[PDB]
């Protein structure tokens, strides 16, 4: 939403929007899951330790 002014909204912007922000959301989900899982394993092993 940098240059999305009234003059040039675009006809390919929506496709383009998915290409940007869609990727970010997917990545965020992946990172979040990875982080929770990592810690869980660490804790279990520490207890085991």
């Amino acid at each position: 939403t940098s240059e999305y002014s009234i003059n040039d909204p675009g006809k390919a912007d929506q496709t383009f929007y998915v290409a940007g922000f869609s990727i970010l959301c997917g990545a965020g989900i992946f990172l979040c899951l990875v982080t929770s899982l990592t810690v869980e394993w660490m804790g279990l092993t520490a207890a085991k330790n």
